[PDB]
């Protein structure tokens, strides 16, 4: 299922998408992705959208 994350960032800023099968797995990927990204922040995720936020 296509999965996505919005980035509230203190310099980048946007949203990805990527392919998991379930939230836990698409978690982790994205988890994956801000620490290729030095991106710390807090994290909530929207069941109903399938969304992902992190918020610097």
């Amino acid at each position: 299922m296509q999965f996505k994350l919005i980035i509230n960032g203190k310099t980048l800023k946007g949203e990805i998408t990527l392919e998991a099968v379930d939230a836990a797995e698409a978690e982790k990927k994205f988890k994956q992705y801000a620490n290729d990204n030095g991106i710390d922040g807090e994290w909530t995720y929207d069941d109903a959208t399938k969304t992902f936020t992190v918020t610097e």
